[PDB]
């Protein structure tokens, strides 16, 4: 059995990690022009998810622990196209705090982004330890977007995620946009795409979606308001179990925030054993909370 035990970066405590959080958050505030003024928040969230989403619950391969996205096999994964922008953003942060592990930095990037975009607090635990190049998972473990609800359900079960967790996690698609050159899909999902809200669910239910081909010859669902949904997004209103949960989050952002926060922490922690002596999860203050 392959076990990854969280090991606190030697001599570091909450306050050290809050400094890393603050550095990420200050750079997010500064680099506001990225991606036609969306900023780096969305791509940092996606990065944190993609480095975690290689996990296989069956044998504990992949996952966030080893920081293996730093190795070319994984950063050149076609599924990861575009995330190099997030990695470059993080580079000066890692230079300022060389003591932090790669897995901790990439996951913390995602937590910082959600919180600074006015999303829920996400508790975060340190202790991921870099592992060598030969532990890098092969490409092909991240999901396709052209598929239906059955595929989504099956895919997420490899990450030990159930229906509620799947629907909550997908609400992160409120953020950012699809880019044709990265994924073969093009367009934003709504108007509020650098503030964390339940817009994904509202738009799914309330927009008039038309199935169209895009300029890469892939099918996607497009609205007259200039928004789109991936086939896997749209599957959440096709499957009856998913649809019920989509309605719940559309009606109650607070519930969405609570369930997202739990699911996102779990996603970022899959594969990691936290010893009983480990620090409690950290809840970082926002820059606003600190007057910074
Ligand atoms: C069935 C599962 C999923 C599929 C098929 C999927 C697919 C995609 C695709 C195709 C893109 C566009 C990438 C690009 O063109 O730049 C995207 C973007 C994004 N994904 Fe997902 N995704 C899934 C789940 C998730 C999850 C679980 C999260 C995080 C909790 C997430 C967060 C994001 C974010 C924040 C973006 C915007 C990135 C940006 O604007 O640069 N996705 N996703
Ligand atoms: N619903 C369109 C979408 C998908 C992924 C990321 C942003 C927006």
């Amino acid at each position: 059995t392959l076990v990854h035990v969280a090991s606190v970066e030697k001599g570091r405590s909450y306050e050290d990690f809050q400094k890393v959080y603050n550095a990420i958050a200050l750079k997010l505030r500064e680099d506001d022009e990225y991606d036609n003024y969306i900023g780096y928040g969305p791509v940092l969230v996606r990065l944190a998810w993609h480095i975690s989403g290689t996990w296989d619950k069956h044998d504990n391969t992949g996952g966030s622990y080893g920081g293996t996205y730093r190795f070319k096999k994984e950063f050149n994964d076609p599924s990861n196209a575009g995330l190099q922008n997030g990695f470059k953003f993080l580079e000066p942060i890692h230079k300022e705090f060389p003591w932090i592990s790669s897995g901790d930095l990439f996951s913390l990037g995602g937590v910082t982004a959600v919180q600074e975009m006015q999303g829920p607090k996400i508790p975060w635990r340190c202790g991921r330890v870099d592992t060598p190049e030969d532990t890098t998972p092969d490409n092909g473990r991240l999901p396709d977007a052209d598929k239906d609800a059955g595929y989504v359900r099956t895919f997420f079960q490899r990450l030990n995620m159930n229906d509620r967790e799947v629907v909550a996690l997908m609400g992160a698609h409120a953020l950012g946009k699809t880019h044709l050159k990265n994924s073969g899909y093009e367009g934003p999902g709504g108007a509020a795409n650098n503030v964390f809200t339940n817009e994904f669910y509202l738009n799914l239910l309330n927009e008039d979606w038309k199935l169209e081909k895009n300029d890469a010859n892939n099918e996607q669902w497009d609205s007259k308001s200039g928004y789109m949904m991936l086939p896997t997004d749209y599957s959440l209103i096709q499957d009856p179990k998913y649809l019920s949960i989509v309605k719940e989050y559309a009606n109650d952002q607070d519930k969405f925030f609570k369930d997202f926060s739990k699911a996102f922490e779990k996603l970022l922690e899959n594969g990691i054993t936290f010893p009983k002596d480990a620090p409690s999860p950290f809840i970082f203050k926002t820059l606003e909370e600190q007057g910074l």
